[PDB]
């Protein structure tokens, strides 16, 4: 259900990038090596375990899990978190949970391309990845 977000995809729009960031409390000096990185993210299945890389000059992560199955999740900014990631509305929807914190990274396609909304706070970003080959 989740097979059209398979697949190796590149930063190609960012928007409120930083402020995403700043919400989280991210340092400056890591918001600004932050907002000049593009990275690769990589979404592979395996059954309905799900594999999700991202890859940069600046950070990379990996988590695995299954839809609809709390795991834990060490983030790229080494917050703790409690996550699950869920199809809802043909949406991928990844939400962690912290401190009493959340945040919401929301996977949707549109015109083919990849978009991810990021909110934490009242920060909402939207950054635009493109499929490669
Ligand atoms: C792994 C690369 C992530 C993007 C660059 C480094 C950002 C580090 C500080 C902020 C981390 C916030 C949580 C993760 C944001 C992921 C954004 C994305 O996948 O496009």
């Amino acid at each position: 259900m989740v097979d059209a977000f398979l697949g190796t995809w590149k930063l190609v729009d960012s928007k409120n990038f930083d402020d995403y960031m700043k919400s989280l409390g991210v340092g400056f000096a890591t918001r600004q090596v932050a907002s000049m990185t593009k990275p690769t993210t990589i979404i592979e299945k395996n059954g309905d375990i799900l594999t999700l890389k991202t890859h940069s000059t600046f950070k990379n992560t990996e988590i695995s899990f299954k839809l609809g199955v709390e795991f834990d999740e060490t983030t790229a900014d080494d917050r703790k978190v409690k996550s699950i990631v869920t199809l809802d509305g043909g949406k991928l929807v990844h939400l962690q949970k912290w401190d009493g914190q959340e945040t919401t990274l929301v996977r949707e396609l549109i015109d083919g391309k990849l978009i991810l909304t990021l909110t934490h706070g009242t920060a909402v970003c939207t950054r635009t990845y493109e499929k490669e080959a």
